[PDB]
This record gives structure tokens, sequence and C-alpha cells, in this order.
């Protein structure tokens, strides 16, 4: 029942991975509680990287994940947040194993395709920052196939 | 360029072939101008079927559509109508083609599993009802190999 | 919910084509009743292409069907026998269309990959003399997604 | 050459995953000596998790594995027991790395799709029991292009 | 055996599309026989379209195939040059059907990222003028499970 | 930038792996600079395994490149050296991890159906071996968003 944030940047969307990232989380059984593709404003950006303000990268930051629409998600599932770290690689795209996304399709980590929220109480903040208005709920038939009890 | 809009119904989505879906759409050229994860709400549904209101199973496709969330989504490029449905598949998943969304992934005519426009007329109507807001614009990169001039 | 027998010729045992074929019809919504790596031997052979005692070819059919093990299946699911003949393809791989199972791997009608039921009379036989002990029942928990009511 | 045991365990069959993970052992290069779908007896459970008669959660094993039909094979191969749980994964989903069968699948340890032999002689064990017939032998011809002399 | 000329256009490999290619016509069991990615000349190009010199679209066939790199191929097998054609789909991008090359990733006419010879005849021409000093021979060891005798 | 020299062995074509490997590369980000089917001559062969002069095995493995067509490649892209290895993994099968190619798809040492270069250093030298006549030059068009900057 956790839930984490998982994000497809710029150059995901540009580099036509969509579908294949939403792919891997689906296989692995997780619930998507929510999605959508979106542009984002030097505001919200700015918010997301709050955590980052004061630092000389920062201002790259929100240029970037402004130079192009991303796709917004949320996953819900039992180690959700560590599992999905692990699937999306480590974050230096020249240290990622294949069979993770960034192993797979990223090369430089300025353009390492997605992000995934670090914590919970990680994802908690990201979740509510990207949807205000909360998680579509809803139950899979698949569930008492995947969980035990 | 034209626009069509594309529904993951709610077997799709119980299924687990969001991700899949999308795919064949990115694979094919065509670029996302819209996605979102949603509940339907009853009234919302029956304008939706809103040209079929008179039809003896009206309330059976509101009371379906109602049933579980749906991926709504905007797809745009040159008849990306035509082979919107053409990548769909037949509506009677006994004549639709192996290698087509319905033929890959469906059997029964109510669980067809995806919805696209079937003209470019439906399209617009489908798309403002479904995406009130508009598209996200962006410029695919590979632009200029997809399309001639 | 009629069934229908599947079998991957010793070709495509051969050519490491027994998990694709498994896959194109667990991903259309079938349920398998029956599954077993078998060797076929002459007299059973012989009652296979029973049919065709009086051909000249009938030898070497029963010849090749046991040059090698074969995977007899058991497949259920609405019009899955029709379905079946759509996702294997053409007889002659030459006009096979690509999606289909000869379509995407087979090229000699001599090495054509498959058999399957061509007729639910068919069917309900084959499925008697490979599968003498009957199929082993169970039930989707996705069913309600695969099929209406 | 070397033999191993795999079973899907029955929530890898409700899953679809069937196709999927003998795919992957088919690539490897191994031979597939034996595949069958079988819907296990109490008895026969109660045998197959025998060196386990003495901790609590047996009768929980031994309930589960009846709980719906699985699929039983013998893969032979180099290794083929080591790379077998290689190329499943870490006993515990939350380990398991992406790239192996749990690790793009599995969730729950009481889900984790697949069993394979932990070593050559429980192998010998665990074929013995569930083949009892023996293996249906063939040989691949590519063989001399995975194997050297 | 017949061979034919296959060749991925400028487009093609601009989107990445050289492997899934390639597998399509090694799936199906087609020998590779000639392979070269290569950065063709005026003079050159005016050659392989001389038989259609004298057309209003001539410079735009030049002014293309010479806009990038393109991959050059020669394809062996039984109706390979019919069954490549298939496999390419329609000329027209709108009409290919999905499962085909084109009916996948074309949708601009003049983007349909491949060239298939038409004829038996042309194909000599072609792999004449593109490979002069031959084809690279070599026997499949699964050749006998793909053909007959 | 950086390049590297990638040869699918006589092993990785008898097994129809060709596309597959391309595929890994293309997906991955990398450019494709160099790309050929080739029967390497006795003399060429004991070149390219120069430094194992010394060793023993050296005629062993010079008489097995020669055996059979391979698939010569230069890709280029940040860190396409070690990374090209990390892709293809372990020497020893045994070791190679699930995701890699080796780790996919290979089994004995003798048939690893892949090489790549060690180091920057040897594959300067490869490359100039393999490809006197320079690289195919070109830009993708998403380069842009592989790269920052």
């Amino acid at each position: 029942m956790e839930q984490t944030f998982i994000m497809i940047k710029p150059d995901g969307v540009q580099r036509g991975l969509i579908g294949e990232v939403i792919c891997r989380f689906e296989k692995k059984g997780f619930t998507l509680k929510g999605l959508k593709l979106i542009s984002v404003e030097r505001s919200f950006a700015e918010k997301h990287y709050e955590d980052l303000s004061s630092k000389s990268f920062f201002s790259g930051l929100v240029d970037y994940i402004v130079s192009g629409p991303v796709v917004a998600m949320i996953w819900e599932g039992k180690n959700v947040v560590l599992t999905g770290r692990k699937i999306i690689g480590a974050t230096n795209p020249a240290a990622s194993e294949p069979g993770t996304i960034r192993g797979d399709f990223a090369i430089d980590i300025g353009r390492n395709v997605i992000h995934g929220s670090d914590s919970v109480e990680s994802a908690r903040k990201e979740i509510a920052l990207w949807f205000p208005d909360g998680p579509v709920n809803w139950q899979s038939s698949v569930h008492p196939w995947v969980y035990e009890t």
C-alpha cells in the first residue's frame, strides 16, 4: 500500500521511452494511481527542486525540467519506493546495470531519463506537490496473486 | 497536424496493458499531446457516450466505463485518426487481425481493451470533452526524419 | 468457452519458439488447460494423421512429426479455435501475414512450426486423442476483465 | 549434461508468465527436457516440501502449491542449476535484480513466481519426483554453436 | 537459393530501427549474406535510381538517400523477395498493416524507413550494384529445421 | 567522441542474435559509425589476436574466428568502451549477469557470442585494423536529448 513518485524527464519523452517505462512498473505488479503528461512552470520546478535552491546547478535543473513536457506518476505497492529506485538504476548512468531503466537507455548523467523518490517521506512530499487532487484509487483483480493474504 | 482521442478502457488497465498501448503509438511516430489516469463519474460517461444515449445498451456502456479507471490520451500526426483505428483493429475481437492491439489482446466485444475516435469530427469532440485545458505542446526532435519537408 | 488443440511441431522446438508461441495465446487472453513436452511414436502419429492414410505423403508426415519432440497444448476461450488459426496464419508460409506466428517465423510448408485445430469438431476430437486424461481446470483472476457478465 | 528442475508456481500461471519464463531459458541456450501443466495433489505436495515437514510454515507452502495449477520443467545444460537460480533472482523480491525473473515480476516473497533447484543433488531428487517417467530427449541443431567440441 | 536486396533508409538509421529490422528477417529464418553501413555518393545514388531518372521526383530520391547513412543488405531464403516485401508492408504507410515494418514505424510516404527489391530480376541488379564483391557465404546449422530435406 | 569496436562472433551470427545485439547499443543511445558482415581471412585473424601470439590457444582462437562470418562494428558515445563491456557482461558466462548480452544468451566461454574493446587503447587499435577506411559520420537528431550540451 506504499506509494512512490516516478517521473519521466523531458528526454525520456523525447526519446519515446514512455510506454517502455510504464511496462516495467506494470510487469512488476505495481499499481498506477497517478499519471499525466505535463509541462512545468518556472515556479513549480523551483519548488520541486527547492531543496537545492542554493546550489551551482539549481538554475540548470530548472531550465531542463522545463525545456519540455514530462510524465508524472504515482505507483503503489510493497517496497515500491526502494524497488522503484532499483528498477531505475544508479544515478550516474555509467554505473547503472543493464536491466535497469537508466542502464538500458541513459548515457549522460544530465539526461538520465527518469526520476524516482528516494524515500517514503520523500515520495509523500513529491506526490502532494505533483498530485494536489490526490490519488486515483482502484483495486487490481490480480492482487491476490501478487500478495499473500 | 491532426489529433485523435485514444482511451485505454477499464479492462486495459486491469490487464496491465497501459504501457504496451502507448508503445505502439510512440513507435509509429506520433507525439502524445495528452495523458491522464481517470476515474470516470456517471454523468461524464453519459456525455461521452451521448451520441449513443438512444441505444438499449447505453446505460450498459456507462456502467462499464465507470467500473474502473481508464487512461485518456491525445495523439498527433498525419492520418492519426485512421491509423489509430487501424492500430486498434476491428470492433469484433473475432475479426481483429493479429498485430493490432485488439487482435493481440482482446477476445470479447464487451472487453475490447481500448477506444479510438472513429472520425476526425468525433475526435475534436472527444478531446475537447476529456481534455478541457487543451493539449501539451512539444516538438519531437526526430520530426525531420518522420515527415518529409 | 470452447477448447482447441495447438501443437508446436518438431521444428518449433528446435528453433526455440516454445515460449513465444505460448506468450501469444497467454496475452490474447486464453487459458492453458493442457501442456506437455513429448516425443510422439509411430502408431500414435498414424492415428493423428489417420485422416490421410490414403495419401502418398502420409508416410512423410508421420516420419516428420516423430523426428523430434513436440509440445501439445489445450487452450480455452471464446472462438479459441478460429482465433487460434488467425494467430497461426496461412497454411502456406508464403501467404501467412506478418504478425501471425507463421507469418513471423515460418518459411517452408514442410517446416511450418505449429498446428491448430481447424474446427470445433476437429478440436474436440484432437484434444481427446492427445490429452486422454482430460484438461487441467482453473480460472483466471482477470476473467471478469476478459469476458462479460 | 547437467539438469535442473524449474517450476512455475500457481501465481506465475495466473499472471500469464509461462511463455515469458520459457523464453528466457530457451534464449540462454538450454534444452527443455520436460514440460507439463499440473494441478498438484496435497499428498504429492507434502512430499515435495518434505524436508520442511518440521517448519511452522509447512502447511502454508502445501496449501498454496495446491491452490492452482503449476508448470513443471526439466532444463539441461552446463551450470544449468546455478545459472537457473541466477536467472531466477534473489529469494526475497526485495533484493532480486531487474533482469532476473523475480526482479521483473515479483514483489511478495509468498508470490515469488517460480522455483528452481538450489543444487545438483536436490535437482536429481526433484526431477525424479516430478518426472517419474524420465525426460524427453533430443539434440539441438545449434548445439555446436552453444558449446565447443 | 533466392536472394533480395533490403536497404534501411536514412530515417530508419536516425530513428534507431537498425536492429529491429534485422531481427525480423533473422527470426523469419532468412540468411544474411551482406551487411554494410554506407554514406552514399551523389553519382551512386543516381545510378541506383537510374530506372527513374526522367521521373518528376528523381531529385527527391537522390537528395534523400544521400542525406544520411543507410544500411544495405542481402537476404537469402525461399520467396525472400516477395516475403521481404510483405514484411516491409504497403508502400504508403497510411495503408501498411500493423505487424509489417512500415505498418509499425512509418507515417509519411517519403519517410518509409525501408526499401526492398520488388522482383528477383531487380534484386540481382541492386545486389550487383550495392555488393559488387559478392555475398558472404555460409550455411546455417538450423537449416534442416527451416526447410524440407 | 569516444568509440569502441564490437564484434558479433560466428556463434552469435549462427544463433541469429545480430539484430538483438545492435538493438541494445541503439537503445542505449550510442551511434553506430561502422557495421559489416565479414568472413575473416587467416592472416587478418592472426593480426587481430596479436597479443595472444605467445599464448597456446592462439591458433585455436584464429581457427574459430575464420570458421564463420562475423559482424564488425564501431559504436560511438561517452564511455562507450566500458559501457559496451558492461552491456556485454562477464567473460565467463557462469558469472555474466542476466540483462547483459552474455548473461542472456551465452553459456560456454568458447561461444561467448560477442567481443568488445577492453580499453580506449586497444579500441583505437582494433578500429584501425577492422575499419581502415575510417568511420561513417552522422549526427543523431536525438543527440541534444542524449547529452546535456
